[PDB]
């Protein structure tokens, strides 16, 4: 069908069809009279997985023989999504399977829709993990993702009467054809117990044992025959466990609960024991696996030349005292030497500066659960604070600020402080974010060790986020410049000499129109909701958080509605405003925000005066596979975090890649996107970081905006008075209250400039042709935002390994 | 190698080898450098399972087209053991795989040893289920086993300092290649709630929902290409379940605990809620599956002509009120008609008369858990007691004795009474057992409905219990008479004209000698224990229970030991006495018995005066696959239950089939075995049933035996005084106590006659040739004890279907 989806050679198609029928008969134990479309999905999925395995085995073999430095990416989240289409794209099988399945009388696309998302993440942090893995394999690095195999991932979101309801995400119900259980590599992990001191050193004893059983998932590189491994641990009880006989067997579940469920908090710390067990679990089991692999090559000086461990935020920060524990207590190296190895091995990536998101573990927790690690942490803190003392003599306030140990109410360990002390490199995830670390929360650490601090601006994989979700756009780009851009995204610059080409202008507009027709139809079929496809598609999708200011967007929507009612017969550029995202379960304000959005939709969508000029849709169950549909269909990308709060953002990059214009604050990667496209090709508004700081020190008084801006006062009164909630007049008193008296994110301060920048957007949209040329200018400069670039920088500047675009033999 | 294991045709062997390598590469994702013998087992197992599936699909299809009456065997236990070798035997693949694996440089036998037993049963009742399934498939009946898929089966037994220790049997750890999950046929099952009465009839509401997910296991017939289905249900939570978010997800395990673990009590009732949930669960989910299958053929008069449900004891007795519930509350048939259908559909098999084993459920339990079923039960009891009243007017004591409802302390439902009332046929499991039912516990029910009562003497499958475990013996039998006996065991009679053939005598003795050498070597390799293979192998293996009188055997062993010490230089026929079996966890006396046995072994096995004349070995972890090794190696089979307590026994049959002589009481099937072999070819001793009854009514006084039998007094004093437990002189005071004052099983009363019958055994053993001719006479008359005969009788006399030895096409 389309040229970027590979060859459909007669030999391949005939071969695919017979393996499909074999799996249906032998693996699935069905015949064609009883098979449902789900069985068809599995047969296709098993048939596609056969193509990986040979490559997977050879790649693991090549690494054994060639013995390169290995990268270990430790993360509590891997937000993978579906694997089938991605696997086909990376093996060039897409058109062959399309053809093969067509001939069997099946629709491949209808089959793809049956696959469950692997939702083993919350949002951006877990999704960066997934892009990173795809990029490591594409660049031929000998790289292993390590995490937890959660039985339940991020919950499924349902809306009932405008409120979010949470349902268990039972993603394994039908089986997962992508994983291979490896019970032969089960490893013990210890908890509780106590520390004995001997002649021979410390010993950790009387521990409970949880077993960690690994599951391997293949991660294929783009068309290079590399297939790396994502290893996820599952918790299993030992067999003498407790060993009522009955009750002892039933209690085996208290051990296995460690890997049962992903914690649904995003940018918010919760200090729960079960979460700490999860953190230790992945770290303890992964380090033994790493040491084991290293011993099959006694002399640990070469350890840092054979091993890099990346920490995906502070979730796996216990890797640091754990590496020490093993090195000092079990291998019996002296402190100083183990410490050199540790620092040289480990590196730390920070993903936020929000105070409520940082990990600070109560000492009484570590004390019970991990008494040895606490001793090690105390020792680390003591020797660290002696370097600080020595370099800044007499500065006693520095010592209390830098301490890994926080005093006060209950003593806590600051886990970020631990990571900085124990890593040779620390990085933020966009340039402005990295500067903020150096200027604010990590300032003291920077003056002590400037050479640790770096930036590695985030990116996204152009395989999932362009080829896979947007084949139409990929195809027209490939007609003009070839296919090489898919693994070298900088090549999109060449699209700049097509900015005045009339055929290209029309092709970009045509693709966008198709994606919108397809998305509108998906809204009607799967959610009985009616949208006008000629409207501007104004979309904000990401987790629900006050810092992301979904509330700012709400105020704009209500403003547009009020203007329509004031002058009904005046022309306005019509929009569909879509907003989506999950709220963490205990986060009451986020849940109120979701309810406000649908309340606004109840009023606006049923006003006959509005017609099809304005539509407000809340997109249910936002997740990876829903992003692959809505992103290509969007015209305006909303990236409107208060400046200084969005560390980087990655959705922003998804939208730029796929031909939507961006309205955004100078926050996070937005600053670098605008700089790449040129600020003229970007809808920038609102306070900079500097302005936010000026307003803080003076005092943020919301009443001031409410007094000076009549459009805003009318919205607040409408909110206060029951206009959007006629049966519960006082439903939104929490929101108005926070807006008026405790807004940490200054929603009013950006309101005026946001509404005005929004009119500039509608104006550009009235001129289809200039809208599209600006789109071409975005797409054409999105190259920097490939995770291949991000990973090459990690490889050269942190891991000390060289990337490779070379094919391995087939 | 041996002719009964099929052809090894060049085409088959070449084909087997390539599928083996395919599975190793594609299913297991290993290559030959990294594979361990466990991977080899799996590759063989997957390669063998491919041969079933085509047959499995065609058999399920044939039943759809031909629409015969279906048999449903409902049981809480399926004691399957290993599947690989059995599968090869039934498909005639054994020598081909042997050859195929030989050429790949593997030992098939070493591979077979890696398979976990499916220990989803306790002992004889669960094992009869397994023989029955094999026989139903061999006889071409359209028959389905239904049960629970336990995550943990009967516990693994370890001995630590002579005491039993219990370990979780984690049989699924590595996966089960034999089962196919079928999550598409998940069914809801209800609990708790309450009953509402409407205009329209009763409604059961406000229930908790547990989902039942089915797993299908193939059951292949012998060489006839029939492959039937064993369907086992797993408990799953619904997704809105509880829906802390965290805690709600973790609590999903309270629902799934239903299928977590098999209750380890054998011949002992425990009234625990979790057990009742298990019973309802299998019954509720199986009946919907049955009704569903029946509707794909509204008029329920034909239901009994399309469906038979066998109840494997009273465990699934709730099938009766449940069938009523569905028929009356959901299909809205009137009471009388639903009741006719129910009785005509259901039949009940009783497996014991022991009072402590019978199920009597406290009403307060059914009331909370199954309020509707209780109402239905009350109604059943009322209409039943009106037939009784009408047929025996004024007999008020009969009414209290026959009531499904027992009065007293706490009210209970007698589940046996329910089964008799609601079934068209009730059967015991051996002739004497069936007469006892008619004369004692079910006498009143018999006078009301004589036509319900039948006998169906148990049997065992000659495929597992001869061909599979004893190929040597099968081969020499086949040389003389052909192969047809394997599915027509009555043909072994022909062996009678070989009783005076010198070559046959030597071949039978030679096989026995081989099995003993092989078993002795298995004892040294796997348990570092040293045995003399020229000794008589005296074996008692079965669950540990006072009724089975392992204690009687102990007294004999101690007697032999004391005779040796009295006259050390007198010749005695040397023996290895092996005793094995599991004790239920809370059954203190059974655990004392195990400890006594090993205590006897500590003394006897280290006395230099004894030499290798007497050895006492306790066989650890007795289970199905350990039975397939020890049974063919045995000379004397010990079947020594007090007369009237062993309903049938089936081990007894295993041993007769495999060339051991039997020492036994006239109990259970022993009566019919002796009658088939001739009492001269059998070592019968002790009280008959009549004698036991005479002693009861007079009073059993143990002191009397202790006063008259000096050999016995010496054993008791030795026990009392610390001879067998030097460090805890009083260790066995519980045993001596029970023996002296509360023996419900009259161990002393049979002691004298047992010791004397034992000397007669040693005497016959001194003359190898006459020992062997007696063996030939046993083997040759074991035909009656084929479960094919048992099942043909169930088919003709209860189910109303005709068996079929016809091959289905390949
Ligand atoms: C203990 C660690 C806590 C921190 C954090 C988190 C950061 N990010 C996102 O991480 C994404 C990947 O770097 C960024 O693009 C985005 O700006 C940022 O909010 C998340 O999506 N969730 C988080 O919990
Ligand atoms: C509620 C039902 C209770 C009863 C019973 C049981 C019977 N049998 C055995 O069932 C075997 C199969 O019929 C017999 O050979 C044997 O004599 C008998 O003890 C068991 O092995 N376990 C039992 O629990």
């Amino acid at each position: 069908q389309i040229s970027v989806r590979g060859l459909a050679g007669v030999e391949n198609v005939t071969e695919l069809k017979k393996n499909f029928n074999r799996h249906l008969h032998f693996t699935l134990v069905k015949d064609r009279n009883v098979a449902t479309p789900r069985d068809y999905y599995f047969a296709l999925a098993h048939t596609v997985r056969d193509h990986l395995v040979g490559r997977w085995i050879r790649t693991q073999q090549h690494y054994y023989e060639k013995d390169p430095k290995r990268i270990y990416y430790l993360s509590l989240e891997f937000y993978m999504g579906r694997t089938l289409q991605n696997t086909m794209v990376n093996l060039a099988l897409e058109n062959a399977c399309d053809e093969a399945t067509y001939q069997l009388g099946l629709d491949m696309e209808e089959l793809e829709e049956i696959e469950e998302d692997a939702g083993l993440g919350n949002g951006g942090l877990g999704r960066l993990a997934a892009c990173f893995l795809d990029s490591m394999a594409t660049l031929g690095l000998a790289a292993y993702g390590y995490g937890i195999r959660y039985e339940f991932g991020i919950f499924n979101q349902k809306i009932c009467g405008g409120w979010q309801m949470e349902e268990a995400d039972d993603w394994l119900r039908y089986g997962n054809p992508w994983e291979k259980a490896r019970p032969e590599f089960t490893l013990p992990v210890h908890f509780y117990g106590r520390v004995e001191h001997t002649s021979q050193g410390a010993k950790w004893v009387d521990t409970q044992v949880v077993l960690a059983m690994p599951y391997d998932t293949p991660v294929p590189g783009y068309r290079n025959n590399v297939v790396n491994t994502m290893r996820l641990w599952s918790a299993k009880a030992p067999n003498d466990f407790n060993l009522g006989y009955i009750q002892a067997v039933l209690d085996r579940n208290l051990a296995e609960n460690i890997s049962r469920v992903l914690y649904p908090n995003d940018n918010f710390f919760e200090g729960k024991e079960l979460r700490l067990k999860q953190e230790y679990f992945v770290v303890a089991a992964t380090l033994q696996d790493i040491i084991r692999r290293f011993k099959s090559s006694t002399n640990f000086d070469a350890f840092p030349d054979k091993v890099a461990i990346q920490l995906n935020d502070t979730h796996p920060s216990l890797a640091i005292p754990e590496l020490m524990r093993v090195l000092v207590d079990l291998e019996r190296l002296d402190w100083d030497k183990a410490w050199e190895v540790t620092v040289k091995t480990c590196a730390y990536t920070n993903h936020t500066v929000l105070p409520e998101a940082l990990e600070r573990w109560p000492v009484h927790l570590l004390e019970t659960l991990l008494p040895r690690h606490l001793q090690i942490i105390y020792e680390i803190n003591q020797r660290f604070l002696n370097r600080v003392a020595a370099a800044f003599p007499g500065d006693v306030d520095r010592l209390r600020r830098m301490s890994l140990v926080e005093e006060g109410a209950v003593k806590r360990i600051n886990m970020a402080h631990l990571c900085i002390a124990g890593s040779h490199a620390v990085n933020g995830v966009a340039r402005i974010h990295s500067e903020i670390l150096k200027k604010t929360i990590f300032k003291d650490f920077y003056e002590l060790e400037p050479h640790k601090f770096q930036n590695k601006t985030n990116g996204i994989t152009p395989r999932r986020w362009l080829v896979l979700c947007n084949p139409g756009l990929a195809e027209i780009i490939a007609e003009r410049i070839g296919e090489e851009y898919i693994s070298d995204l900088d090549q999109l610059r060449k699209l700049l000499s097509y900015v005045d080409d009339e055929a290209f202008i029309r092709d970009v507009a045509k693709v966008k129109q198709e994606n919108k027709l397809k998305f509108a139809a998906y809204l009607e079929r799967e959610y009985k909701v009616h949208i006008n496809p000629n409207s501007l598609f104004d979309v904000q999708v990401k987790r629900i958080h006050e810092y992301k200011r979904q509330l700012l967007n709400c105020l704009h929507v209500i403003t547009l509605y009020n203007r329509i009612k004031k002058e009904p017969n005046k022309f306005v550029v019509p929009r569909t405003v879509m907003i989506g995202g999950k709220a963490a379960p205990g986060y009451h304000m986020a849940k109120m925000i979701i309810k406000l959005i649908t309340a606004i939709g109840d009023v606006v969508n049923h006003d006959p005066v509005v017609g099809d000029r304005l539509r407000v849709i809340f997109l249910e169950n936002y997740r990876v596979s829903l992003a692959e549909k809505v992103i290509p269909a969007a015209d305006l990308s909303e990236q409107i975090s208060t400046a200084g709060t969005e560390a980087s953002g990655t959705g922003n990059m998804k939208f730029m890649l796929n031909g939507a214009l961006t309205i955004g604050t100078m926050d996070g990667a937005n600053v670098e996107m605008a700089e790449e496209a040129g600020e003229e090709n970007f809808f920038i508004f609102g306070m900079r970081v500097e302005d936010v700081d000026r307003l803080d020190q003076r005092g943020y008084n919301a009443q001031e905006y409410y007094d000076r801006i009549p459009e805003l006062r009318q919205i607040i009164e409408q909110l206060s008075s029951g206009f959007f909630s006629p049966k519960q007049p006082d439903l939104f008193k929490d929101i108005v209250n926070m807006l008026m008296h405790h807004d940490r994110f200054k929603v009013f301060a950006d309101y005026e400039e946001y509404v005005k920048c929004q009119e500039r957007v509608s104006a550009l949209y009235k001129n289809p042709r200039e809208w599209t040329r600006m789109v071409i200018r975005n797409i054409a400069t999105s190259g920097k935002f490939s995770s291949d670039r991000t990973i090459a920088q990690y490889a050269r500047e942190i891991w000390g390994v060289e990337p490779s675009r070379q094919r391995l033999p087939a």
